[PDB]
């Protein structure tokens, strides 16, 4: 039993809710919140910009130190950093950004990072400003992630769609 509330169950291990991940996160304090990061951990907009804003820019300060030490992530890769006031940990995962021409096959590799964590609150990778089809993204998520994932979808219209077209 865990503290996540109001989700619809898609599979044994995938759940989904119309929610703001920032507000979903501040209430649950999940062990892991996933950020839809870029390779530079520059959290300017989308989920990343919102999450970072909710940390009063502490996420960005920590991220800049990480990059200064380690260099950029790989597309499809991830790193674990602090969750600040939102979660114990933040798993920064780089999905491919279609608006940069990145290969969509890397979306499966991106979701594989979720399997290193027993339970996660997460957005749909490569959705939103990253330009992928959130329905394809949901399919890859369901077919790749084996751990327990709670998907927060900000847009009510999108959500209702994803549900109605799910197989
Ligand atoms: O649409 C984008 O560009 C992306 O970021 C994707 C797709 C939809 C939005 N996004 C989220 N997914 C789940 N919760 C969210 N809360 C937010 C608050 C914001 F100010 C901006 C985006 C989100 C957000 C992931």
């Amino acid at each position: 039993v865990n503290s996540f509330s109001g989700y619809l169950k898609l599979t044994d291990n995938v759940y989904i809710k119309n929610a703001d991940i920032v507000e979903e996160a501040k209430k649950v304090k999940p062990t892991v919140v996933v950020n839809a990061a870029n390779v530079y951990l520059k959290h300017g907009g989308g989920v990343a910009g919102a999450l970072n804003k909710a940390t009063n820019n502490a996420m960005q300060v920590e991220s800049d130190d990480y990059i200064a030490t380690n260099g950029p992530l790989k597309v499809g890769g991830s790193c674990v950093l602090s969750g600040h006031n939102l979660a114990k940990h933040c798993l920064h995962v780089v999905g491919p950004n279609v608006n940069k021409g990145e290969d969509i096959q890397l979306l499966k590799s991106a979701y594989e990072n979720f399997n290193q964590h027993e339970v996660l609150l997460a957005p749909l990778l490569s959705a939103g400003i990253f330009g992928a089809d959130p329905i394809h993204s949901l399919r890859v998520c369901v077919d790749t992630v084996r751990t327990n994932v709670y998907l927060a979808v900000f847009d009510k219209n999108l959500y209702d769609k994803l549900v109605s077209s799910f197989l």
